[PDB]
């Protein structure tokens, strides 16, 4: 049931390089954030 409203793209009408990056916050739980900045990672403390 998590992936009902998972596959969308940005409709606002113009908007930078958007791209799949790995976030890790405090926890073990990471997230699939799109950021502007290609890294494949970025870990928070």
């Amino acid at each position: 049931d998590c992936n009902r409203a998972l596959l969308t793209r940005l409709h606002r009408q113009t908007y930078a390089r958007l791209y799949p990056v790995l976030l890790v916050k405090q926890d073990g739980s990471t997230i699939h954030i799109r950021y502007r900045e290609p890294r494949r990672m970025l870990t928070m403390p």
